[PDB]
C-alpha cells in the first residue's frame, strides 16, 4: 500500500471519491456480475473494478464526440491493420487520475488492485513496433486534443500466446474475448456492407461493380482517454458478419466472418494469402464509407472540393493502401466526380508511412488475385499507373528504365502490384520513422520517386508515450522525477533536460539507483512466482526484447553469451561482473531460423545455467510470451538494452526509447533512432559499436566472406565448433547445422563482421558497471535527454507537417 | 395508455417506484448504452428498459439459489434439447408486478413500451409443442417454488426465420444474439470439458476412455421468475468452445464449436446426422457433471446411495437419453460403484417422457456411429440390454419373439440402438402427455414394456402457463375475469369454474365479446402495419397455427376452403357467414410435402382473395414466420381453433389449450388432449367431428381406399379436378401433382375419410356464429373450464408422482 499512497503522480484518494468507488464496485458486483462476496472469484473482482473505472470515462466520451459533432474540426483518421493496445484498466485510471483513489477503495474492500489488473487479457492486436506505434499514437492524439479516430479490425485472435516447450515455441490462439471486453461498445447501429469478388460492367452512367458477395462490418468503439485533459477519442474496430442444405448453409457463415478471425503473425514479412488481402479490403472499405458518411453529415459540388480540408487519412504502411483506389471508386463510381478532381481530392487526403527498407517486407499483390477479388480496384490501379507513368515520362524524356522501375505494375512470371508505389502516387506526403531511414528512402528505395516529387518526402521519427512507458510501468522513477521537477514533464517530456542539473546530486544518484534495484526485485519476484525462474538480483540485467528475426541479431548476442561462458571456463578464478542475460520475443510461425534461434537460446541456458564453475556469475534465460504487458515489467528492471541490428535494417526502433526512458544504458549500432538517441544524450553516454551503414555497403561491394572472420578469430572459431559438434545439443549433435550453415555461407546480416567490436564494447559496459556511481550518473544523462522520444513530439509534427491541424493541451470541461 | 392503466392485473404505478424506474432507465442509457436522447435509437431504448427490468430480478436470483445452497432440497433437473422461451421483457415485468410502473415510467420518458417490446428477438430455441412445453414447465416450477433447473444448449441459431417468397418458404438464419442478450449471464467460472471419439482400454482399475477430443462447455444462466412469489430459478444453456498451419488451425476452431451453432429444424422427425448426436452428448455430459458436482458440494459410500433422494433428471424425449449410459460411465468408471448399485441409482434418478406415437419420430442411432463417437457409451448400452433382456427372459420363459421386440438393439442391414427402449430400461417412470396417448403407449407402442413393468407407466397431460398464455398475451380477458372473480386464478386456474355463474350475465356476455372484438382489431392492425395484409374485422377468425405436417391435416382445412369458395360461386346471392381463414407455421427444410402445402395455401389465397363475386365473404391468408411471439398475437384474436389431426397422431397438443383459454371455440377430432378439453367443457360446448381412433384402425384393417371417397363425393371430386388441372396454378398446371398423388394413392393420414363430417361440422360452427349471444355463452363455457390445462397442474403431478417433491405457493422474502 505504502509506496502506492506516497506516489503523488497517482492522484488523490479523496474521502468521498473513495466512498463513491467502493459503492460503485459493490453495485457492479451486485447488478453486473450478479454476485456476492462469498461467490465472486478474482475475475469478477476485476470486472467490478473495470466497470466502475469505465463509468468515469462515459460522459467525457459522449461529450468529446459531441464536441467533434458540433464544432466540426478537420478529422484525422489513423488506418492501421494493428493497434498493439495491451491491457486498458490502469491506463485509464492513470489518464483519469483515479489510481490512488481505486487503490484506496479496493484495499478498503479487502482486495489488492494490482492482483486484479493481472487478470486482464492484453488486447494483443499487433505484431511488434508499427502496431504498438499505432497504440502510442492513439494516446498522443487524445492528449493533444486532436479530432482523431483510430480505425482497424476487431480480431477474434490477436498474436498467438507463446509457450516454450522442451525449449521450443508452441503457438496457442489468443482468445482475448473468452470472458468478455468491458472496454468496447458495440455499435450495431453503424453497421456497413463490404463487397468481395463480382465483376465490372461499363454503361452510360460509367462503371458499375456487380454480382458481389457481401460481408457486413460491424464497428466496436473503444475510448482513448487523453492525459488528464477530459478528451476521450475513439478506436473503431470492425468485425465481420454474415449477411441476413439448410444446416450447412448456416455453418458456412464462418467463411465470410473468418475475415476478422485472426491477426496474421508475420512481422517484417509479405506472405501473399488472399485471406490477408480480404482483411485489408474490409478495413479500408468500411472505414472510408464511415468517413464519407461523416463528411456528408457535418457542414454545408460544394461538398467534395473541400473533402481534404475536412479529412486526413493516415496509412500505417501499405497494409490499408487499397484506401487509394477505393476513394477513387466511391468518388468516381458512386459520387460521379470527374477522375481528375477525384485525384486531386485523393492525393490531398491520403498520406503514407514506411517502417521497413527490407525487400521482403514489400506488399506485392499478384494481379490475378486482385482481378478476381477486386476487379474494379485493379482497373483504377491500372489508370492510376498509366497516368502516373505518363507523368514520369513527361519529366524524364526518354528514361525508359526509370518508367519500368517507377511502375505500380511489376513484371515477371506473376504480374504484381507494388503497393508502396501505389501509396507514393496516391499520397501528398510519404514519411520514414527516423532520420537515417528517411534519408535512405530518399537515397535508395524510393530514389526515383524523390526525384519526381521531392516535396512529398518527410521524416517523422518515432516516439513512445511517457504515460504507458513511464507513469504506468515505472511509478518509482516517475515519482522521483516529479519530486524534483514537478509533473508537467508527463505531457511535456522535453522538461526531462532539467534533470541534467542533478548529475552530481548525491540524493538523486542514490534514488535512481534505488528505484532500478526496486524494479529488479519485483521483476525477479514475478519470474519466481509466475514461471518459477530464479534470477540473481545483484547482477547486471542485460535485456534483448523484440520479435525474433535475423536482422535484429539475437544470434550476435548468443555469440557474446557463449564468449562470456567460454572465458570463464578458461580463467575460472577471474573476477567478472555477474550477468542475467534475458532474450525475449516471438517468432512468426514458419520462420524456421527464428524458431531455430529460440531453441539455441534455451539450449545455451541448458549448459550455462547448470555449470557449477559458473555459478551465479552468468545466467541465460529466455523470456516467454513477450508481450505489451511483459514489456511493462522487464523494461523498468533493465540495466542494459540491446539494439544490435546491422546498420541500415531497423528503420527506427521504439523499444530502444522505452529502455532509455526507464534508466537503461544502451549498447547498439548507429541504426534507426539509436543514432538520434546517441545524438541526444552525447555518444559518450552510449555503447555504440560495429559497422556503420557505409561500412556495410563497402562490405557488400567487395563481398561478405564469413570464413575470413572464422579464420581470423580463434574465439569465434571456438563457438562455431561448439555449435557444430554438438556441445549445445548432445543428444542431437547436428541440431544447429542450419544456424552454422547460415552464419558460414548465407548471412545477409553480417553477424561475424560485428563480433569483435561487440565483445570489446560489452567489456566497456561491464567496466562501467563495476563503478555504480558512474553508471548511475550516465543513466541520469540518458533519462534526462529522452524527451525527444515522446510520441507527443512525433504526433505534433504529423499534425503540423502532414494533417494540417494544430495540436492542443487545453482541458475540455 | 388508458386501458393499460385501468388494467388492475398489471400492477401499481407507485410514485417513487416510477421515479426510480425513469432514473434507472436514464442511468442505463448513460452508462450502458453510452447515449443521450439525441442519439439513442429505439433499440437502445429497449436495452435501457431491459437492463432496468433485469435489475429488479438480481437480488431475488442470487438469494433463491443461495436458498437452494443452504437448505439443500432435492433438485429437479429438466433436460431438454429445447426451451421454446420467446421474448422475456414483459414476461418478467408480469411475474415481477412491474408492467404498469414501467408502462407509466416510459410514457413519462416519452416512449411507448409496447413499441420497445417489439424490438426484442424471440429466444426461438425450439421447434413446436415439446420445446414450448419445456418453456411452460420452467415457469411453473418457479411459481411452485421448486428447486428446479432447466438444462440445455445455447444455440447461435434457433429455428430459422421463415419468409414467404412467391408463395414459398425461404429459411433465414435466426441470429438472435446479433445485438447481445441482456437476459443471460455468462458463467465462465463453471466451464466443463466434454470428450468425443477416442477408445476404451480395460485395465485393473476397470475401464478407461482415452485419446479423446475435448470440447468445452461454457454455461449461460438465465433467470426464470415465478409468478409474483420472489422465486427466480435458472436455465443453464451450454455453448461449445474450442480447448486452449498456424492460421488454419485457429480457423478450424469452428468445427468443435459448431456444436452449439444451430437448432436442427425437424419437428415430429429423426434424421440421423452425427452433428445432432454431438449436441445431444454435449448437453448430457456437461449437465450431469454439473449435477454430480453439486451433489458433491451439498450435505455429508454415504454419498451415492442417496443420489436419487437428492437428484431428479427429467428426459424431454429421447433426445438426452445418453444421460442413462453417461451416469453409468461416471458412476461405474469414475466413481467406482459396482454396476448393480450404479443401476439402482440410475433407474431411481431418471424418468422419460414421450411426445410421439409416429415411428419416424423414433431415435434409432446406428451402432457404428455410436461406436466411433462414443465407444464406451455403446459398451454400457450393450450391458444395459443384456441384463434387461435377461430380465425379459426370466419373466417370459421361451417368448423369444418378445426378446427381439423388447431389445435396445435393432437388427437389420444397419444395426441401431432404440433410444426409447434405452429410456424404458433405464427409468423409474415413463409418461405420455395426454390420457389417450398414454393409454396407447400402454396398449401398443410400448405394450411389452408395460407387461414387464406396468408400475413404470404414467400419464401427465400437458398444460400451458396462464401468465404467458393469458395475463401477458390477453390483458383484456385477464382483466374482465379479475373484475368478477379476483386474481387468484392466475396461479390457481381451476378457479375459472367460477365464471360458469356468469353464463347468463348480460355484462359478462357483453365484455367477453368486447375483448375478443378488441383483440381482432389489434391483430388486424398488426397485419396491415407489419405485413400490409388487409383483413375483414367483422368476419369469423378461423385459425390453424402449428408446424406444417401431413398428420396435422392443413390439407383437410384447404379442402374446406376450396369448398366454401366453390359453394359461393355456385350460389353467389346466398348469405354466408364471412370468414378469415389464417393458416400458419413452419416446414422443416427438406420436408417436400409440407413445403408443397405451404405453396398450396398461398395458391388458394391467390384465387380466392381476388374473386370479385367473393368479395369480403371469404379470405385466405398464410401467416408468416409463425413463432412464440406471433402466437401471443393471433390466439387472443381467434374465434375458431383448428385441431384436425387424424385420431391417434397428436399425442396431446397445447396450442389447443392456448385457444381454449383465450375464448376460441374448437373444431377438432377426439385426439390428444382435445378429448379431455371436450370432457372439461361438455362435448356440447365443442365441435368434435370425424373418425375416432377405433374407426381409423377399422379402416386400416380393411384398407384405406381414397378412390372410394372421390367416386362418392362430387364436391371433393370437384376440388381434386381443380388441383390437377391447374386452377390453383395456371402458369404451371401440373404444380400440385404430388399433392393429388399423395391424397389419391398414399395418404397415411386419411384426409378424404374425414372430409364430409368436417364440412358439415363447419356448417354447424357458422350457424352458431350467426347467433352472437349464443356463441359468446358457449365461449364462456369454454374459458370457464380450461383450468385443467394450466401447467401448474401438470407440474404439481410430475413433482408428486415422479420427482418426489411437494410443490408450493409460499412467497420467498
Ligand atoms: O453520442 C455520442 N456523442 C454525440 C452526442 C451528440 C451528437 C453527436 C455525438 O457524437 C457523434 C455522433 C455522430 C458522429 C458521426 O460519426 O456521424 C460524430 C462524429 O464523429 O462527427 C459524433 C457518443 C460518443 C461516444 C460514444 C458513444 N457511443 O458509444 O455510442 C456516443
Ligand atoms: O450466488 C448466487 N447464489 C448463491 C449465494 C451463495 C451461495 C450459493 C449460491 O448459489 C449457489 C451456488 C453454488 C451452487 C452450486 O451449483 O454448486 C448452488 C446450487 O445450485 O446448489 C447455488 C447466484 C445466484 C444466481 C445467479 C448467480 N450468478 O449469475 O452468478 C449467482
Amino acid at each position: 500500500q505504502e509506496k502506492r499512497k506516497q506516489i503523488s503522480v497517482r492522484g488523490l484518494a479523496g474521502v468521498e471519491n473513495v466512498t463513491e468507488l467502493k459503492k460503485n464496485f459493490n453495485r457492479h458486483l451486485h447488478f453486473t456480475l450478479v454476485k456476492d462476496r462469498n461467490v465472486a472469484t478474482p475475475r469478477d473482482y476485476y470486472f467490478a473494478l473495470a466497470h466502475t473505472v469505465r463509468d468515469h470515462l462515459v460522459g467525457r466520451w459522449i461529450r468529446t464526440q459531441q464536441h467533434y459533432y458540433e464544432k466540426d474540426p478537420k478529422r484525422i483518421y489513423y488506418l492501421s491493420l494493428e493497434f498493439y493496445m495491451g491491457r486498458t484498466l490502469q491506463n485509464t485510471m492513470v489518464n483519469l487520475a483515479l489510481e490512488n483513489a481505486c487503490d484506496e477503495a479496493t484495499y478498503q474492500l479487502g482486495l489488492d488492485m494490482e492482483e486484479l489488473e493481472e487478470i486482464e487479457e492484453d488486447a494483443g492486436l499487433g505484431n511488434g513496433g508499427l502496431g504498438r506505434l499505432a497504440a502510442c499514437f492513439l494516446d498522443s492524439m487524445a492528449t493533444l486534443g486532436l479530432a482523431a479516430y483510430g480505425y482497424g479490425i476487431r480480431y477474434e485472435f490477436g498474436i498467438f500466446n507463446q509457450k516454450i516447450c522442451g525449449g521450443w515455441q508452441m503457438e496457442e490462439a489468443d482468445d482475448w474475448l473468452r470472458y468478455g471486453n468491458p472496454w468496447e461498445k458495440a455499435r450495431p447501429e453503424f453497421t456497413l456492407p463490404v463487397h468481395f469478388y463480382g465483376r465490372v460492367e461499363h454503361t452510360s452512367q460509367g462503371a458499375k461493380w456487380v454480382d458481389t458477395q457481401v460481408v457486413l462490418a460491424m464497428p466496436y468503439d473503444t475510448p482513448v482517454p487523453g492525459y488528464r485533459n477530459n478528451v476521450v477519442n475513439t478506436m473503431r474496430l470492425w468485425s465481420a458478419k454474415a449477411p441476413n442444405g439448410y444446416i450447412q448453409a448456416v455453418l458456412d457463415r464462418n467463411l465470410a466472418e473468418n475475415i476478422s478471425r485472426v491477426l496474421y503473425p508475420n512481422d517484417n514479412f509479405f506472405e501473399g494469402k488472399e485471406l490477408r488481402l480480404k482483411q485489408e479490403y474490409f478495413v479500408v472499405a468500411a472505414t472510408l464509407q464511415d468517413i464519407i458518411r461523416r463528411f456528408k453529415s457535418s457542414k454545408f459540388r460544394t461538398n467534395f472540393d473541400a473533402f481534404p480540408d475536412k479529412v486526413a487519412i493516415q496509412l500505417n504502411d501499405t497494409h490499408p493502401s487499397l484506401a487509394i483506389p477505393e476513394l477513387m471508386r466511391v468518388l468516381v463510381d458512386l459520387e460521379r466526380l470527374d477522375w481528375d478532381k477525384a485525384w486531386e481530392v485523393t492525393v490531398k487526403t491520403c498520406a503514407y508511412t514506411n517502417h521497413t527498407v527490407i525487400p521482403e517486407a514489400l506488399e506485392r499483390w499478384p494481379v490475378h488475385l486482385l482481378e478476381t477479388l477486386l476487379p474494379r480496384h485493379l482497373q483504377i490501379i491500372y489508370e492510376i499507373n498509366q497516368r502516373f507513368l505518363n507523368r514520369v515520362a513527361a519529366a524524364f524524356p526518354g528514361d525508359v528504365d526509370r518508367l519500368r522501375r517507377m511502375s505500380l505494375v511489376e513484371e515477371g512470371a506473376v504480374k504484381r502490384i507494388n503497393m508502396a508505389h501505389l501509396c507514393i502516387a496516391g499520397s501528398h506526403a510519404v514519411n520514414g520513422v527516423a532520420r537515417i531511414h528517411s534519408e535512405i528512402l530518399k537515397k535508395t528505395i524510393f530514389k526515383d520517386f524523390y526525384e519526381l516529387e521531392p516535396h512529398k518526402f518527410q521524416n517523422k521519427t518515432n516516439g513512445i508515450t511517457p504515460r504507458r512507458w513511464l507513469v504506468l510501468c515505472n511509478p518509482g522513477l516517475a515519482e522521483i522525477i516529479a519530486e524534483r521537477i514537478g509533473e508537467e514533464y508527463i505531457s511535456d517530456l522535453d522538461q526531462l533536460r532539467k534533470l541534467l542539473s542533478y548529475v552530481d546530486d548525491e540524493a538523486f544518484i542514490r534514488d535512481v539507483a534505488k528505484v532500478k534495484q526496486e524494479n529488479k526485485l519485483k521483476f525477479a519476484a514475478y519470474l519466481e512466482r509466475e514461471y518459477k525462474v530464479h534470477i540473481n538480483p545483484n547482477s547486471l540485467f542485460d535485456v534483448q526484447v523484440k520479435r525474433i528475426h535475423e536482422y535484429k541479431r539475437q544470434l550476435l548476442n548468443c555469440l557474446h553469451v557463449i564468449t562470456l561462458y567460454n572465458r570463464i571456463k578458461k580463467e575460472p578464478n577471474k573476477f567478472v561482473v555477474p550477468r542475467t542475460v534475458m532474450i525475449g520475443g516471438k517468432a512468426a510461425p514458419g520462420y524456421h531460423m527464428a524458431k531455430m534461434i529460440i531453441k539455441l537460446i534455451t539450449a545455451i541456458g541448458d549448459v550455462v545455467n547448470h555449470d557449477p564453475v559458473v555459478g551465479d556469475r552468468l545466467r541465460v534465460i529466455f523470456l516467454e510470451n513477450y508481450r505489451v504487458s511483459l514489456a511493462e515489467k522487464v523494461i523498468p528492471a533493465a540495466d542494459l538494452s540491446e539494439q544490435i541490428s546491422t546498420a541500415g535494417t531497423e528503420a527506427s526502433g521504439t523499444g530502444n526509447m522505452k529502455f532509455m526512458l526507464n534508466g537503461a544504458l544502451t549498447i547498439g549500432t548507429m541504426d534507426g533512432a539509436n543514432v538520434e538517441m546517441a545524438e541526444e544524450a552525447g555518444e559518450e553516454n552510449f555503447f555504440i559499436f560495429g559497422m556503420r551503414v557505409e561500412d556495410v555497403d563497402r562490405l557488400d561491394q567487395r563481398g561478405y566472406n564469413a570464413q575470413e572472420y572464422y579464420d581470423r578469430i580463434p574465439e569465434l572459431r571456438q563457438i562455431i565448433e561448439q555449435l557444430s559438434s554438438g556441445f549445445f545439443s548432445p543428444k542431437q549433435p547436428d541440431l544447429f547445422k542450419d544456424i552454422v550453415n547460415m552464419l558460414m555461407h548465407h548471412d545477409r546480416f553480417k553477424v561475424f563482421a560485428d563480433y569483435e567490436e561487440y565483445v570489446k564494447c560489452q567489456e566497456r559496459v561491464s567496466a562501467l558497471y563495476k563503478n555504480p556511481r558512474e553508471w548511475t550518473r550516465m543513466v541520469i544523462r540518458n533519462i534526462a535527454t529522452s524527451g525527444k522520444f515522446s510520441s507527443d513530439r512525433t504526433i505534433a509534427q504529423y499534425a503540423r507537417e502532414i494533417w494540417g491541424v494544430e495540436p492542443s493541451r487545453q482541458r475540455l470541461p
